[PDB]
């Protein structure tokens, strides 16, 4: 029944089937080799790992009665996704036409891949079952891997910090999915689509770990040590500038000049997304400050004006405002990456192909999102009703100390 | 008086005596030497350090009115324990028959030793005074050091991630202690032996830092870089698989298919414990996925069925269900370590001695737990009454903003 | 109007002006170079980065209705401060009489500089607007840079962990500022100048990340690997001993022997501050244990007896008791640094100049604090009234789920 949110058969079936398949496929394909890349790369892996599980995980706990599902479903989707990503990204790097040799570099890329699903989760947060999220993860990891392969291998595009492959891709995939999953009577749940004091403090845990570790995120897969150092510092600068302009615009747009925690939790991160592609390329930090400057402003304007417009007029219900953080700043990051790439004819042509990568990313996000959206819209997955969204009690036993 | 929980003389006396003794013993024995092991090992130290103080610390804050004592007593017991561990573990490595030369490697092992006490704390949490915890730490660190010496030095057993030396040892020591400390009327406090919404979110801080950093935990003291890399990735895999099966079984065992935060906070960590010994030995990741697969299932079944049975029929009151996370998966880890070790005659004999190490660990945990249990049962230490357990107000001034 | 806390023009103006100036000055002066210092130093940078944004940020969230402003204003002041510090500290290291070449070492020092402002923020927390904090940061970063230059370059003083340059300087600057900003009717807000249960748990996030990462804080800029290793372990020891004596004295001073979370959150950190200067110099760990031993006691006595006395008799309103953590232990750290430095004539003279550095730091903190205090006291900045302190609602839109 379409009203049945009882997942006692379906969720275990989905989890166990997926995990058995992971076991079989690891047995067939995945192997180990027999100073280290471990020592020089593991620290970057850990920072990205924290951003996925604690950064995105707690960021989404701002919802007053959706904290368990935010951190807990993120935990679940990412635990599955990292395994499936190792395989999908792996298959584009077979050794002996049949082995995926895994090292720390594979783990780093698997977490980046999953980060795109954490982005998409932000659009549909509160309105989808954990079964829908696992199905989304299954298809989105595949699509991410194919898009990444087209960009990095076929088009020879550079995108170290994933403004295109992670943020633009994840955002517009997520937003396409959420549009297909449009809920006409979502206002029936709107009393829970907000924060309470304590949930905004938990969410700042997420914000701060993303913001602090983003310089590793953007530098982890830069190749030369020289560009890695530059990627990190440019990201650090862009993020710093983003905080001041996000705060400035949050205040400016409020009638009493008061700040809004949605802006401080989310718009302050836009400078990280926007230098994903360019951070490793920019020879001077002042440009990174400008990117952070502009994107804090644009992100905050997006939350205030664009989100309500897109929901009202275009039927895009975007719980975490991922369009304002990952989407628009992702596209900006892609464009700035192209311009920075172009700065002889070989430079000019690199610039054009960076743009090709952006357009390919968007096409894949749209087409992929339509397909996955339509699958997720089927009434089989235990999704809640329009008046039961943003409510943990639908999928969790609620604490005994409360009830 | 046995009803007197006023620690104004006894707690300061205990803290100051212990710390003065640490000062004297450091003065006599502890010295420094006069790329670096600092650079290559300090990062692993920090990850383990976080798991001890923030991981276990916040994990135990799920108790609705025991958050201060959970994080705060963990802080206190570990601050003492790391110092005493440096000495106890140190004495088994005298230089010049009388000096303990400390480097980062000593700090790593001291934190591992204390992790075993954090495990044991999980069984007695809410029912013991901070004085009892310091006394427990004093004796348990000593017992840990002797057990570790027997296993690693005398039996030449391998246990990089401590499935035996930390988890099995800590769990069955803790459970033996809690059995001796059995409280006939504990149901009088049962209204506080649970979570509220916000305490389950704080506890997820603990869960996630343990889960994310466990790959360092299991690889920190692996010797070759080759096995270290393998230890980390096998742990990462086992933990991933553990989340999916823990979630599957939590749902399956609920009448409405709903998830339980006790399972998501604790059973999701069982795959880390279970590959402690084998992670560095397993040449293929698919085996690690299987270990995580099985242990998520077993851990969750333990929480639902074994914990109530052991409390009902065997009088084992296990606050954090450490038997389900550290105990059974610890023994499994020890057994899988033996089988993996055995996979010529030298391999076969290594296998048998791994099993000897498991049996020795259990014997030490039982005998040590009986002795320490009986000391802790003495009415001198300011332990609370059966109707005043899981209540911070017994040992803390409660916030002025509330009262 | 002096009663006008509406920052809709003033806060955006302040943020945008400051950030545009940062952009211009980075464009003129700041450049990049064209194994790595990145690899060996970035990890230490990250630990310090976490201490600034999450450590100090969450530490100050103990205030029951000031959690947003504590973590959020810290975020804002530090985001500005790191940029301005890169410039101010940079100008004392021009290349080509006009370029600041930034690497990871610059980022580490910029975060240390900002840490001093996080300290000062602790005195004025709850009673100053975000505009006052940005103005304070602007001047305090400049003063920090000049004081650091006098000490390190002109006086050839050693202070790796900043007992003088960060803690003593920050504390007495902050306390001078707060004295000039004395509020006669602050008791009108005293119902919010306290914690609730959940705010004390958030604050422990801050406490624990400071405590765990402090060994990196104190070793990050030690030059030789030998002294770095020593700085870290001495800090680890001092902090451990500090917890036991802080707990002992918290209990001893309570009529019922109960612990106070103010002491466990703050006094437990005093051993880190007190070995800032000496940690890299002390050849034996037992001395570090003694410093932590004494400073836990002194810090806790300060919270109980000195804070109320200084507020009552000397009109020093110190929200976070920074005198007890950063001030007195900072001066102790400076004194122990001198004695440790002195332990031939060249050693003796180093000792005297360490003391000169302490006296210069205090003079700069006082003079600088008077000037900045008087500027901040002007009624232009949107500071709240005496009955509206420690209240987020003054500067933030409050969560919709509550209102
Ligand atoms: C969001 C759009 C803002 C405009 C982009 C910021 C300016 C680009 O930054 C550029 O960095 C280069 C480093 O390679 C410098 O050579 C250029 O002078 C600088 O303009
Ligand atoms: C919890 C018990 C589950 C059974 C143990 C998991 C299977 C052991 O994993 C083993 O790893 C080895 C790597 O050295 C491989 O060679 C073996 O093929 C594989 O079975
Ligand atoms: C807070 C004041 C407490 C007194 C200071 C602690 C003692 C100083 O510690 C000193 O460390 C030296 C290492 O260089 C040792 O040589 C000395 O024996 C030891 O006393």
């Amino acid at each position: 029944s379409a009203w049945n949110t009882n997942l006692r058969w379906r969720l275990p079936l989905t989890c166990l089937l997926l995990q058995v398949i992971m076991v079989i496929l690891f047995g067939v394909f995945v192997r180990y080799d027999f100073e280290n890349e471990f020592y020089y790369r593991y620290p970057s892996f850990q920072d990205v790992h924290v951003m996925v599980f604690v950064g995105f995980g707690f960021l989404m706990t701002f919802l007053q009665r959706y904290g368990f599902s935010a951190v807990g479903f993120n935990f679940l989707l990412a635990a599955f996704g990292i395994q499936w990503a190792l395989l999908m990204q792996g298959w584009f790097h077979f050794l002996q036409d049949r082995y995926i040799v895994v090292g720390v570099e594979n783990l780093i890329n698997a977490d980046f891949c999953v980060a795109s699903v954490c982005v998409a989760f932000g659009a549909v947060l509160g309105k989808v079952s954990p079964i829908q999220l696992l199905i989304m993860t299954f298809f989105q990891v595949t699509l991410f891997a194919v898009n990444e392969f087209i960009l990095l291998n076929l088009l020879k595009v550079k995108d170290a910090g994933g403004s295109m492959t992670i943020h633009t891709f994840g955002a517009y995939f997520g937003l396409t999915v959420t549009r297909i999953l449009y809920r006409r009577n979502l206002e029936q749940s709107k009393e829970r689509q907000n924060s309470v004091y304590q949930s905004d403090l938990f969410a700042m845990i997420g914000t701060l770990f993303l913001w602090m570790y983003w310089p590793s995120f953007n530098s982890a897969i830069s190749y030369h040590g020289d560009s890695q150092h530059r990627a990190a510092i440019n990201t650090y600068c862009s993020l710093a500038a983003c905080v001041l302009t996000s705060v400035a615009i949050s205040s400016a747009l409020h009638k009493k000049g008061k700040l809004d925690m949605v802006h401080i939790q989310n718009a302050t991160l836009a400078g990280g997304v926007a230098v994903g592609t360019a951070a490793e390329m920019m020879l001077m930090p002042y440009g990174a400050l400008i990117i952070g400057f502009v994107c804090g402003i644009i992100s905050t304007l997006g939350f205030v004006y664009l989100t309500p417009f897109l929901e009202s007029r275009l039927h895009i219900q975007d719980t975490c405002g991922i369009n304002n953080l990952h989407g628009i700043p992702g596209i900006i990051g892609g464009i700035v990456g192209a311009v920075t790439a172009a700065s002889d004819w070989t430079a000019r042509t690199q610039g054009k192909f960076q743009i090709y990568g952006l357009l390919v990313t968007l096409a894949m996000a749209l087409m992929g999102g339509i397909i996955v959206g339509l699958i997720l819209r089927l009434p089989f997955w235990g999704q809640p009703s329009d008046e039961n969204c943003f409510e943990d009690a639908v999928y969790w036993e609620m604490p005994e100390g409360n009830s």
